[PDB]
């Protein structure tokens, strides 16, 4: 069916709970053995999230090469990301490593640091130009350069050096602010213009590496991002629009990461995001 009146359709029947069931039973299974390692322990925040074996990023390293982060490479739409768990106070040098390895020009951040009156993740960037942050596990240097405070999100310029050959580079930071502690925003017009800005920077094209994107866990707000995006490129590349399937396109995305989209909100929202978006990327 296409998907604005496949959309009413679920509305008035109210059944999102029985489709997106339908979604986590037909989802794929495959091993994530490096993860659940007992040395990994302290890698992972969740002990129910973990990236697949096939799919992992490796960190350029030969003592222990692992964080829990995945690559979804989307084929036809010809676009790639790097989902990831928001850092660890014990990961955050791995975390850039990885940023610096992967040659990513921009990382997208769609939760607050406290939400809920606890951690969500690490305070992994520098908040002051005059106090930089050195990770010395991983011999990084990083400098905020210059913020852009919004009312929705915020942009950072930073600078990330390597300090074993003195190279640097430009990173954008994408700071979506306003995602409600509870729930999904009951309009998706913040999100998408946010989406439209990561894709202006350049952030996103294929002469950078994948965009780095995170939440808490990264599968829920993730997969709304990257699932969002995918399905806008695939309604401007094909010659019929109203054949994009969005369960399709989230299956295929589940085969390079766990768990994506979280509850039945998040996935009706999805739907509002890819269906709003494609007016406005043409002119109802
Ligand atoms: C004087 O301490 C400088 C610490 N630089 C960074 C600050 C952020 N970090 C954590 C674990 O939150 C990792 C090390
Ligand atoms: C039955 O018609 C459904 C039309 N679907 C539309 C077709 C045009 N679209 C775009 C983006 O050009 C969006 C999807």
């Amino acid at each position: 069916m296409e998907m604005e009146k496949e959309f009413e359709q679920i509305d008035k029947s109210g059944s999102w709970a029985a489709i997106y069931q339908d979604i986590r039973h037909e989802a794929s299974d495959f091993p994530s053995r490096v993860a659940k390692l007992p040395k990994n322990k302290n890698r992972n925040r969740y002990r129910d999230v973990s990236p697949f074996d096939h799919s992992r990023i490796k960190l350029h390293q030969e003592d222990n090469d692992y964080i829990n982060a995945s690559l979804i490479k989307m084929e036809e739409a010809q676009r790639s990301y790097i989902l990831t768990q928001g850092p660890l106070p014990n990961t955050v040098g791995h975390f850039w490593e990885m940023v610096w390895e992967q040659k990513s020009r921009g990382v997208v951040m769609l939760n607050r640091v406290m939400e809920k009156g606890s951690l969500k993740c690490a305070q992994y960037w520098p908040q002051k130009e005059e106090k930089e942050m050195i990770f010395e596990d991983t011999n990084l240097k990083l400098t905020l350069i210059s913020e852009d405070i919004k009312s929705y999100y915020t942009v950072r310029q930073l600078e990330l050096e390597n300090l074993t050959t003195q190279e640097t580079r430009e990173i954008l930071h994408f700071h979506y602010t306003t995602w409600p502690d509870f729930g999904v925003p009951e309009s998706p017009a913040s999100f998408l213009n946010f989406l439209f800005k990561v894709r202006e920077s350049g952030s996103l094209s294929p002469e950078h590496g994948p965009v780095v994107v995170h939440c808490s866990a990264g599968i829920g707000r993730s997969g709304t991002f990257c699932l969002a995006d995918t399905c806008l490129l695939l309604m401007d590349k094909r010659k019929d629009p109203s054949s994009v399937d969005i369960k399709k396109v989230l299956l295929e995305m589940r085969k390079f990461r766990m768990g994506l989209i979280q509850t039945a909100d998040q996935l009706r929202f999805s739907y509002l995001a890819v269906i709003e978006g494609a007016k406005f990327i043409m002119g109802d």
